[PDB]
């Protein structure tokens, strides 16, 4: 799979477990089609969104659902939602690790793309 | 005005100047609406956007268009933007704050007085 | 005065107020002496700390004290402290910003004319 | 090994290769007495630099000598180091990863502990 999701607390210094992700990728007509979901195990990571072929070239976005998150520990958030959006794959075929750490007000997020 | 947005580049560790920000509102059909645009000033900062009486209650995205910014430095970022995506809550300044680098950004809101 | 030391709550979505900050300078025998300190005022700003004369190039020690901060709030952090140390540099203005949680920390320094 | 450290570069989207890292213990005279040290591999992470025994409690500080990463690629950063200074395993034995995300004029870091 060339996309992992990983998601810390800030608050806790742990993982954040059981974040729901959704990731779209834009299609055709400007629109963002639904491409995969998931959730973050209790290591915080989210594996097998995908596979090598069905993540072509794209723009795609990943929402990390960041205030059902903290809404479910007692903590009435900032954000909606924290959305990376990126271009993948237009130099050819890449790994993506996408890492966000969450605090109530402020979030986090990079990138490490390593070419297999 | 009750919302500010302040970017901050972490290479050069300056101000991000001449950033293009929009401001959008969800709508009632849930697609957003333009609210508000700017380009940051010398100080990183994008004051006058709206007003209070403007600013109601209601979900908004700011949207910094990062991409340019990196493109503009000749370096090739990561993201496509960086989207802030909040609710206004009368529960009264919000300053929305975004640290940028190539393949990583940090926001933060700071809601006071 | 050339150097400023902002401090803000990714937890509260607030300044940090009343945070101790201690700044030293290295000295020729590699310990650090003191050389200004303060609390952050309502706004998280600490200002005044010194002038463009005392502030000659050398290494430099920005000490927040960031466990005081948390465990006020009743909340057990992490870090003993958070440190910044970096080198002034002739070649004007220096702001340190951190941005706190109870288990991490952002620091940036936005250097301008 | 209940330490490990984890570099992650946020201008070249990639792991922090051959960082040195520093790590002290606060000693009974309040000095800082060297305890381990290493360099990041290929993943950004250093391993192994101590064991359960000799993790005692205390006052530790990593430091990651960020100075001489960016000096090495050309850049020329702000910071001298990262120093993480932390009271570890006073509530008897825990797991620690320390993270760091570093740019030539910014970084963020953060601890992951956990409970074996
Ligand atoms: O990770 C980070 C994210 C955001 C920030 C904000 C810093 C900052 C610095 C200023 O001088 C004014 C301000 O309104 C904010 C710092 C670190
Ligand atoms: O500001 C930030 C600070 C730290 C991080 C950490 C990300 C990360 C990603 C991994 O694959 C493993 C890991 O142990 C940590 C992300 C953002
Ligand atoms: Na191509
Ligand atoms: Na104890």
């Amino acid at each position: 799979c060339p996309l992992m999701v990983k998601v810390l607390d800030a608050v806790r210094g742990s993982p954040a477990i059981n974040v729901a992700v959704h990731v779209f990728r834009k299609a055709a007509d400007d629109t963002w089609e639904p491409f995969a979901s998931g959730k973050t195990s209790e290591s915080g990571e989210l594996h097998g969104l995908t596979t090598e072929e069905e993540f072509v070239e794209g723009i795609y976005k990943v929402e990390i659902d960041t205030k059902s998150y903290w809404k479910a520990l007692g903590i009435s958030p900032f954000h909606e939602h924290a959305e990376v959006v990126f271009t993948a794959n237009d130099s050819g075929p890449r790994r993506y690790t996408i890492a966000a750490l969450l605090s109530p007000y402020s979030y986090s997020t990079t990138a490490v793309v390593t070419n297999p």
